[PDB]
């Protein structure tokens, strides 16, 4: 995924998870989200093989868990987690 980068937000991410880029909601910013993000992106990389799921991001990271899950659905339809399994 060469239009990924774990220090950017790419216009494809601002269009498929809008909540976090409203400029309205103090708790939903850019910065929370490359959080959410990258956290879940590093610990895929790490294990590669394993399936990364909603459950183990829900509880390794402190998060709104709705928010979440659509984090990892989006991730997960755009190949940046669990695309090696």
């Amino acid at each position: 995924s060469k239009w990924f980068n774990l220090e950017k937000i790419h216009s494809i991410e601002v269009q498929s998870l809008p909540e976090f880029f409203t400029n309205r909601i103090p708790s939903k910013t850019p910065e929370v989200y490359m959080r959410y993000r990258n956290f879940m992106v590093n610990s895929y990389r790490l294990n590669p093989n394993e399936y990364f799921s909603v459950t183990t991001a829900r509880r390794n990271v402190s998060g709104d868990a709705a928010a979440l899950f659509r984090l990892h659905k989006f991730l997960t339809k755009w190949g940046l987690i669990n695309y090696q399994v």
